[PDB]
């Protein structure tokens, strides 16, 4: 199958970046002058095409209708290729954080940021749609002050892993204790867990838990909230993967997590990091916070 129109009237601009299964790339249409992100994925065409249930889930996700939410415009199976086509927004969070490395984010900012991201959520989440891949490199800002979901996850992966992609590792840092514990289904708690470590990271200017590995992350978790037990998370020494030898370290006080942040936040960070999926704060309730009692939408001064 080849899809021709879309593949002469569209060249790409620049390369954007890898992930574990595409490629994604600004690309411009000759025609009209519409800019647009795409993804692009290798198809195995041995083993899986363009699986049915992948393309089910992707249809739905086309269906999602919010302003946090990037929009996806296009589906395109062209060759051994299936291009993703994506509203284009100029600039990540992970490129943000780094460019305000002199300057700081005004608290202001990050409350609107994680205001619409929790707008974005709860949205999703009523609608029966997790995102299962929340990092800063998946949440997209414009020069009007929006910030966006970007990336949602599929329940099944498909396509040729992408050789060139090295960074794979970065996923660790914003996976919920249950996943690396072994839990089979994923709860709309998992993306809270995620957001948290993200609210964290624009808060300090450094990842939270930056493990090298899956037990170093769960490690690295253990050593700033506690290693759980029975008490804070019940059933947590039945799952799959806990042991009963994992070091027993104490847990720490947001206050030393992330300085300088007022009581508000690190009331509703605390929530966001709960170990038991239970009983971690939902995207609704987050919203209602009382950090979110002023909240306003500033503009970021993006340099591009
Ligand atoms: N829509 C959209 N716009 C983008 N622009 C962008 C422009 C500049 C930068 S940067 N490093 O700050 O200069 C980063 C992103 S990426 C993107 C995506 O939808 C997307 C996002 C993450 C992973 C995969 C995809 N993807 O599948 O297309």
């Amino acid at each position: 199958l080849g899809s021709p129109e879309f593949m002469e009237n569209f060249q790409k601009v620049e390369k954007i970046g890898e992930g574990t299964y595409g490629v994604v790339y600004k690309a411009r249409n000759k025609l009209t002058g519409e800019v647009v992100a795409l993804k692009k994925i290798r198809l195995d065409t041995e083993t899986e095409g363009v699986p049915s249930t992948a393309i089910r889930e992707i249809s739905l996700l086309k269906e999602l209708n919010h302003p946090n939410i990037v929009k996806l415009l296009d589906v395109i199976h062209t060759e051994n290729k299936l291009y993703l086509v994506f509203e284009f927004l100029h600039q990540d969070l992970k490129k943000f954080m780094d460019a305000s490395a002199l300057t700081g984010i005004p608290l202001p900012l990050i409350k609107s940021y994680l205001f619409q991201l929790l707008q974005g959520l709860a949205f999703c989440h009523s609608h029966r749609v997790l995102h299962r891949d929340l990092k800063p490199q998946n949440l997209l800002i414009n020069t009007e002050g929006a910030i966006k979901l970007a990336d949602f996850g599929l329940a099944r992966a498909f396509g040729v892993p992408v050789r060139t992609y090295t960074h794979e590792v970065v996923t660790l840092w914003y996976r919920a204790p249950e996943i690396l514990l072994g839990c089979k289904y994923y709860s709309t708690a998992v993306d809270i867990w995620s957001l948290g470590c993200i609210f964290a990271e624009m808060v300090t200017r450094r990842a939270l838990f930056p493990g090298d590995s899956e037990i170093d992350q769960l490690f690295r978790i253990f050593r700033t909230l506690g290693t759980p037990d029975e008490v804070v998370w019940p059933g947590v020494t039945s799952m799959p993967d806990y042991k009963p030898s994992f070091p027993k370290w104490a847990r720490q006080d947001f206050s030393k997590v992330v300085p300088p942040l007022d009581e508000d936040g690190r009331s509703l960070l605390s929530q966001m990091l709960h170990y038991d999926p239970n009983k971690r704060i939902s995207a609704k309730a987050a919203l209602a916070h009382p950090f979110f009692q002023d909240v306003t939408k500033p503009v970021p001064h993006l340099r591009l």
